[PDB]
């Protein structure tokens, strides 16, 4: 029902510390539960110290005009592509105001990166059992279209680009501020 997607492939030998960088933008997604209709823009900074991964993300709901701010925090499979965090609520400052729930975690596996792009692959769980998946192309910059390898990656799991949401042309709110100083 909420099962998380098979034949997801990290990426062989991923430059961790250029991945695991700066801020990067999703510019398009594929939420697996055809319902899941409302419009979002997600952007994060994901960091990666001693096998540990520690980001900072953003949402924000293009309908409602609320966003939110969250940080991840889990270990790096040996693949060196893939991680399982949980995850807390904090304020546009970075100071917690929801901790986090023991039941929840989500794994994120890096499928391609290339240039300036990037395809992951979000599963999100309870209690260890999935409850969504979905696919998102990242880029350093916003208005950018991907490399024709994360193309190449998405056709290898017979999915197709035009079947994804597009963000540049909703009305995106971004916090970069937020992003840029993560761990600074
Ligand atoms: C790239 C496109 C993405 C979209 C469109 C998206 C969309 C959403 C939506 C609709 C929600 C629920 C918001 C609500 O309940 O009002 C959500 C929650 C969440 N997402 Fe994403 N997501 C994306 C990527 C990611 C990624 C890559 C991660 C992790 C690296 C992530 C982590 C989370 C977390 C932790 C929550 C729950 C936050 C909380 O409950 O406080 N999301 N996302």
């Amino acid at each position: 029902p909420g099962e998380c997607s098979v034949n997801v492939i990290p990426k062989k030998n991923l430059d961790k510390a250029k991945f695991f960088s700066g801020t990067w933008y999703e510019t398009h997604y594929l939420d697996m539960d055809p319902q899941a209709t409302e419009k979002f823009c997600f952007s994060f900074a994901p960091r990666e110290s001693g096998g540990t991964v520690k980001e900072a993300l953003y949402h924000f709901n293009v309908d409602s005009k609320v966003s939110f701010y969250n940080t991840g925090t889990g270990p790096l499979e040996s693949n060196g592509a893939k991680y399982t965090a949980k995850f807390n609520t904090v304020d546009k400052k970075g100071k917690e105001i929801k901790p986090a729930d023991e039941k929840y975690s989500y794994t994120v596996t890096v499928i391609e990166a290339a240039k300036q792009s990037a395809l992951i692959h979000i599963c999100l769980q309870e209690d260890g059992k999935d409850i969504g998946d979905l696919y998102s192309v990242l880029n350093r910059n916003k208005n950018a279209l991907p490399n024709k390898k994360i193309k190449k990656a998405l056709n290898k799991v017979s999915l197709v680009l035009t079947k994804f949401v597009v963000t540049k042309d909703l009305d995106c709110k971004y916090d970069d501020k937020f992003l840029s100083s993560w761990q600074k």
